[PDB]
């Protein structure tokens, strides 16, 4: 009756420092914390504003995926929170390098403000494969 | 060891307006995506302010859920975001015409600013049925 | 096939004052409704601000947890409000005499308000046991 929860960490995304994990994998959904454009060496948030961060956020994502044996493809739902909600059409072209079809679901809205002063942070929820449209 | 993944969409609701697909069905839990009240045929919000458009961002999950094989009943989850916290009133009043007993869990809060300056977006988590209540 | 849906109710945690649960428990997922410092007897928020309604939150949280069968080592991701992002540091400190190893997947962020002038709301969701790493 019990199931695995494993704490994903890898040193290629920046590490938490924190009461937090990068991510919480738990019967095959993978929950990812809001990743922002921080530098996993520097530790700082990347120059340039919200088309640099967002690129480096989706980096950061990416990495926590591999390490939990998955990749872009794996994500069914996203959350994309913004330092100015007139940054999305940037945002979406960028977002569409790493999530190139069959986008997983969303909820985007402007927020008050971000970790560091940061433009974007990005969370989401996946799921380890193998996966299957057929109902079998 | 398969698990069903499937993307859900209808005409029934409007089409996304980015990249993303209206609801996701992984092995029985369907992750929506928020939604306001853009109006399907036209592509718009409709008019009339938070109550209006709460109204079309509920018709507009009513659709998406039908879609996945489900009603409001199946929703365990749902996100209110607000442009402003002082309609909560009005919004509840609404809400409660759609979700009507065993109700979701919630979060609620007010944001800066919500796409194409709507005064709402709701986002939630179904279940596909069948399902018993305790 | 069928899932059984529960509502987790606990006198133990504020009421809800909108038409939400608390908690809904389908199938071990439990979503948890954000809480906010109000104090379940009075059905308000404590005195003394962002410290202070922090531990009352997650308190609550507690409380709702218990009532389904958890405790804190069960919650896998939640979900930080803040009214103020400088109350980050404070909320932190509060957050880990609750949280202690194997932590949650975590997002926070400043919002622009939350309901009844809070200065804090934390939602979560966490996995009935038991779990294990093997």
């Amino acid at each position: 009756s019990s199931l695995i929860r494993r704490v994903i960490s890898t040193a290629k995304a920046p590490g938490a420092i924190g009461p937090y994990s990068q991510a919480v994998l738990v019967d095959r959904t993978i929950y990812i914390s809001g990743q922002i454009g921080m530098d996993p060496s520097s530790g700082q948030l990347v120059s340039g504003g919200v088309a640099e961060e967002a690129k480096q956020a989706l980096k950061n994502m990416g990495e926590i995926l591999k390490a939990a044996g998955c990749d872009f493809t794996n994500v069914v739902k996203t959350t994309v929170l913004l330092a100015d909600i007139n940054d999305f059409n940037t945002v979406n072209e960028i977002y569409k390098q790493y999530f190139k079809s069959n986008f997983p679901a969303r909820a985007a809205y402007q927020v008050a403000a971000l970790p560091k002063g940061s433009r974007i942070e990005i969370e989401a929820v996946a799921i380890q494969g193998p996966l299957t449209t057929a109902s079998l």
